[PDB]
């Protein structure tokens, strides 16, 4: 996250860190046994780390639970990042409390102008590299589909939305991938891609979670 703020320990209780010996992606806890992330975060040997603030220090609220199964969206295209969404099943259920909590799926798609909270442990610089140990937060609006298409001609599908600031300076970034975009207490987006980070006229592009609810629910019900 570039140009965000320190969230505060366990203020984003649905935020997960995906760990394969190191933090490589974010994710969202959507019930006691399932995590949603980006399909581009797929790898085998995932440990899900819940209740994290400082990902380098054991602070006492963590749950570390292995993934039993990963399910990449059947139509995920790694070239276009269309349908950039994956489900991860935990080997056992997370213990839910005020610091580890599921985020609701949306019943409606969020409109342009909706303010959202994006969170992650990604790079905090637009040029060069500085990875924070503690969770960073950013409040950002959803941009009009027309702004979004103007910024990224020929790359935005109906399964993507833009959020952020066309002036630049405030964005998600590498290592925020797979993390949440929450608007009015509902998971609306997954941190998917962008051209660099926090560049002028190049906002963040997010997987449009409202399009995937039936797929998420039917997948969870049978696995
Ligand atoms: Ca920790």
């Amino acid at each position: 996250i570039v140009g965000g703020y320190t969230c505060g320990a366990n203020t984003v209780p649905y935020q997960v860190s995906l760990n394969s010996g190191y933090h490589f992606c974010g994710g969202s806890l959507i019930n006691s046994q399932w995590v949603v992330s980006a399909a581009h975060c797929y790898k085998s040997g995932i440990q899900v780390r819940l209740g994290e603030d400082n990902i380098n220090v054991v602070e006492g609220n963590e749950q570390f639970i292995s993934a039993s199964k990963s399910i990449v969206h059947p139509s995920y295209n790694s070239n276009t990042l269309n349908n950039d969404i994956m489900l991860i099943k935990l080997k056992s259920a997370a213990s839910l409390n005020s610091r580890v909590a599921s985020i609701s799926l949306p019943t409606s798609c969020a409109s342009a102008g909706t303010q959202c909270l994006i969170s992650g442990w990604g790079n905090t610089k637009s040029s060069g590299t500085s990875y924070p140990d503690v969770l960073k937060c950013l409040k950002a609006p959803i941009l009009s589909d027309s702004s979004c298409k103007s910024a990224y001609p020929g790359q935005i599908t109906s399964n993507m939305f833009c959020a952020g600031y066309l002036e630049g300076g405030k964005d998600s970034c590498q290592g925020d991938s797979g993390g949440p975009v929450v608007c009015s207490g509902k998971l609306q987006g997954i941190v998917s891609w962008g051209s660099g980070c926090a560049q002028k006229n190049k906002p963040g592009v997010y997987t449009k979670v409202c399009n995937y609810v039936s797929w998420i629910k039917q997948t969870i019900a049978s696995n």
